[PDB]
DNA sequence: ATGTGAG
DNA sequence: ACTCACAT
């Protein structure tokens, strides 16, 4: 969050390459944690060996910083930005279902764009094919006026099915965001607690129903606990049609509701801060259970929770309500 | 079982 | 950080 942006920019882009184009995940981590250290740094960096004093920045990662701070930018990130392969892997990556490995494989075979893909759906698995089919609007985001409209359609249909069901919309929404990427529903039913076995049925029935009233149109994956698929708000009579959205429905044990609604309402970075900044206090927060991390690596028997706050006050952390979670 | 993808 | 689902 400091006036060291440029430095951490090129650092982040340099990893988004080792991820997408190179083999390396460890190079991807090293470059990212380096971005992290420099971001929190109080001062403005004017040397390469000054950033090096930090843990995570080291010889080759600090040589490059000298370049950035000596001559404009970096040569490596120019050969990359001006490569056909790299740019195309990065493009393909943008369909859900495709990431690094498959893009590599596709670009190796001269497949590089939407038109390229549509003529080549044979190569894609089912997930990817729906990501394709709905590429345009999957990158579009969702207004609230329209977001609520779906909530009043999931809350209303899930209750008509069986009034014991509880649906709480999470992610961005709970954080108050004016715009969301994709719909996130945590589902809870009394019949299902942590001690009880499975009940895929409890999920699959609100799914199968949401399909019947034609609000869910596709499925990416559907299991015991989790459904990932595609929704779309009702075409208010012909043509002016709303775009297709992504939607998750997770089925949470009723007794571990609080832990679960914590895990959702992100961000994913807030979940990684809070989780890491717990393992110093020797705890292992889940989406299910907070629990002491004993002597060796043995994770002790859970921990009572009747509110998020309790998780918060377990790990000796200030409380931050859903809207300050990032 | 593992790798991959999404979360 | 830590899980879940898919496809070998
Ligand atoms: C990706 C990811 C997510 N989570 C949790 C935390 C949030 C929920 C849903 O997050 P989402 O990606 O939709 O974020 P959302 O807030 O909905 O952002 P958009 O509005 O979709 O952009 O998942 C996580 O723990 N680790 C992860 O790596
Ligand atoms: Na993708
Ligand atoms: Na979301
Ligand atoms: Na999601
Ligand atoms: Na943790």
């Amino acid at each position: 969050e400091t006036l060291n942006g440029g430095i951490t920019d090129m650092l982040v882009e340099l990893a988004n390459f080792e991820k997408n184009v190179s083999q390396a995940i460890h190079k991807y981590n090293a470059y990212r944690k380096a971005a992290s250290v420099i971001a929190k740094y109080p001062h403005k960096i004017k040397s390469g060996a000054e950033a090096k004093k930090l843990p995570g920045v080291g010889t080759k990662i600090a040589e490059k910083i000298d370049e950035f701070l000596a001559t404009g930018k970096l040569r490596k990130l120019e050969k990359i930005r001006q490569d056909d392969t790299s740019s195309s892997i990065n493009f393909l990556t943008r369909v859900t279902g495709i990431g690094p490995s498959a893009a590599r494989k596709l670009v190796d075979e001269g497949i590089k764009t939407l038109e390229d893909l549509r003529k080549n759906e044979d190569k894609l698995n089912h997930h990817q094919r729906i990501g394709l089919k709905y590429f345009e609007d999957f990158e579009k985001r969702i207004p609230r006026e329209e977001m609520l409209q779906m909530q009043d359609i999931v809350l209303n249909e899930v209750k008509k099915l069986d009034p014991e069901y509880i649906a709480t919309v999470c992610g961005s929404f709970r954080r108050g965001a004016e715009s969301s990427g994709d719909m996130d529903v945590l589902l809870t039913h009394p019949n299902f607690t942590s001690e009880s076995s499975k009940q895929p049925k409890l999920l699959h029935r609100v799914v199968e129903q949401l399909q019947k009233v034609r609000f869910i149109t596709d499925t990416l994956s559907k299991g015991e606990t989790k459904f990932m698929g595609v929704c779309q708000l009702p075409s208010e009579n012909d043509e002016n049609e709303y775009p297709h959205r992504r939607i998750d429905i997770r089925l949470q044990p009723k007794d571990q509701y609080y832990c679960g609604v914590l895990y959702f309402t992100g961000s994913d970075i807030f979940n990684k801060n809070m989780r890491a900044h717990a393992l110093e206090k020797g705890f292992t927060i889940n989406e299910y259970t907070i629990r002491p991390l004993g002597v060796t690596g043995v994770a002790g028997e859970p921990l009572p929770v009747d509110s998020e706050q309790d998780i918060f006050d377990y790990i000796q952390w200030r409380y931050r309500e859903p809207k300050d979670r990032s």
